């Protein structure tokens, strides 16, 4: 248990990666307010998990809502050191020719703003207490092109930004900012990760996220602050073009 | 003249980086067309520099403008070579405290969104030509932190994400995207400042260096030169000289 | 005990970074091999941590000592798992004046040639058994200039780019390569005064949990990374900010 | 003519990317001096190119020529505006299986170690003078994997963490330094094939073009930038969307 009686609100986690570090969060003994607009998942998540896991409906677009969800855990828990920014919508690689000014918008509130927000009002709750950890979800797509739309990429790359400012800002009242950025995470989608893949023999599941936010909300980074780390196989690091074009005419 | 012939769109280009870039490219003997919200001044200065500039009024957070701006340059000049999107409002160092959301969506919206729309249009005339090339204005805080607000600086590393998208994208149609990240650019207070803060000392950043920079990515000297942020901040970026300070100060 | 059964090969462990790293992979339950050219550090740590850690006096700037070290664990603990290599030597800020070409060699030949021969021994073992993780001691200058000397810099790049090239041909073995860029690890009062993050001071023990983390099955996807451990000193050149405050 | 009057010397500039270096910067007015040890095109293409362009034989493993290369150019022309590293040796995608200790020590020599001397005693008659450039030859293998072989990666890198470092040192006396990171410098039809920018080949005319930018002052503060020129080669992994188009 490496985060006992620490306090985690985590947007976003009634799904996908969010779901699987609440799941996480839990079994290492911390204390997790759910936030999220799925109404349904987010609340049979907290009723399975117990009593120091409870959820609460939060568009992260909506200031008022964000300072409520703060302020109630805040409320209830005596602070919060741990904030997980992971609401957000995807995009898959498009053309920049789709880009919809209005769906741009709409993804830039939900990705971009909502993590303003969470930012924001966790720092608030933070700072007087001189500690805290804030981590966002990105994506591999800020390390590397061809794997996100325009976009997505776009909102993710504002994220990382906006985390290396927190960085610096917050260092100086002992808080920590840090985002995770995971590349790949059914049957239809194993064997083509299986052949896009760098690191072989290995899948990238959400559990394998939920252990990367494990460290980097935990005192083993209690020194690492303003890292995007990626959990990508390596993916990012290489353009395999040159070599497969000199092996297939060789 | 280093872009003769060539079709140039600068959007916030009546003052600071955006104006200069009009005037060198006009020295160079490109066509140019400036995009501003700066009725004023974006008339002015395309009535001093001659025919081949000319100011259309443009807000950059409203699609239907940018089309019209795209759609008559094509009108008049044949095409549209180069795309300059350069418009945004600035913010210093500030506190995640002073973010107000109607703010940071203003912000984002002028800056990063209209970023998107400039894309959007000058592709949509560059593709079936099969050349071109988009630059983009981004931010020396897009590579270290400390020297810009946050909302500011989220908006310009969306600009750097949306930049190497797009070289991925309009590199399969010969099109270049690339961005350019200054550093530096009541007058002598704010130079006093700059010859402390600076990295490379007797030398002070203008908005003319920048211009100069533009020139190279716009032009055929950079014709395989794509994806790249250029930084222009004379080594800032690269050094924390906190710790040699600190040595120097006690010993 | 988050490594039970792997086997760990640990180069300049005697003291430092690797002598911490050591006891922790220790703790933990790994089966280790200190490598190390600090013969009496060497053996008097391996003999106080009991029977799963041993000695092996290794230079690694001699590709013989370091394929007969590889050789030796392969045959004492059947396999090699983990390979951090962590020797090297440091210098502090300098002059490019004070470059000196028989020391530049000689520290390339330790940080960066030692860095190849590790990897290129270990990878030799762990691809016929399709699985194993190399970790390097990078260093923060990685990331920022000013605060170490050119030839450490040089050395300690070099080593970035030989981990993105492991992570690229090992990757298609099972292979995981990874690099931790640590910080300023008297003395204090500089660090309480130059670290961006305030209030908790950089240690071994501290990096010794990071390698820990990039060698187990916790990263079990996290390859071609080089993990800054550095409190957010790298991201930041707080000058302007100190010159608007000075005068303001 | 953008650097008329200057004074610039271009290790390794008999052959490639140095020589069509070599050429342009004589096209623009500058005083250059070629050093290399291809003594035969560098002697010819000094003599074809007129008087203002003058050859000199240095190994730049060796501190004395370098010493004396540096000490000539200042007695024939009177200080040195430019250095450009660009002496080194190649090596394509292979094997850290590949890797001999004396093959790896003998590319470090020529390609990081030369670095550090060019940069040591330019520096040393630039400083005084309080102006000048240097400007390494770096690979878009600093940037993506996969291009360049390990040995090569490794000096590579560090050749940029050097040029960042110096970037520092000499910023303080009004001194640049940068690199440029070229990429793909039968063939043809494997870069059209490679390329992620269409319809256009990189030359070496193209990158001793990028070098003229960096070297005039159209980059008076331009300083510590790793430029690529790669048409976008570095910043895409396009394996994903090449599995995702062939079934859809």
């Amino acid at each position: 248990r490496r985060l006992e009686g620490k306090v985690a609100i985590v947007t976003g986690g009634a799904s996908g990666i969010g779901a699987s570090t609440v799941r996480l969060f839990h079994d290492h003994g911390a204390k997790v307010v759910i936030a999220d607009i799925q109404d349904d998942l987010g609340q049979t998540l907290a009723d399975r998990l117990g009593r120091n896991i409870s959820y609460t409906h939060c568009d992260v677009t909506d200031e008022d809502q964000v300072r409520a969800l703060v302020d109630a855990a805040v409320a209830k828990h005596g602070g919060v050191d741990i904030m997980f920014s992971n609401a957000g919508i995807v995009e898959g690689p498009n053309s920049i020719f789709d880009v919809d000014k209005d769906e741009l918008e709409r993804l830039m509130g939900i990705n971009l703003v909502g993590a303003f927000l969470a930012a924001k009002h966790a720092a608030r709750v933070m700072v007087p207490a001189k500690k805290g950890c804030i981590i966002f979800t990105a994506s591999a797509c800020t390390e590397i092109a061809g794997i996100a739309g325009h976009s997505y990429t776009a909102s993710k790359y504002g994220i990382v930004g906006l985390m290396k400012s927190l960085a610096v800002e917050l260092g100086s009242h002992g808080i920590r900012a840090n985002c995770v950025s995971p590349f790949g995470v059914k049957l239809m989608f194993e064997g083509i990760m299986s052949k896009v893949g760098n690191l072989k023999g290995k899948i990238l599941t959400a559990e394998d996220v939920a252990v990367t936010v494990l460290y980097l909300a935990s005192e083993e980074a209690s020194y690492v602050s303003g890292v995007n780390l990626l959990v990508d196989g390596g993916y990012t690091v290489v353009n395999p073009t040159f070599i497969n074009v000199i092996t297939a005419g060789q």
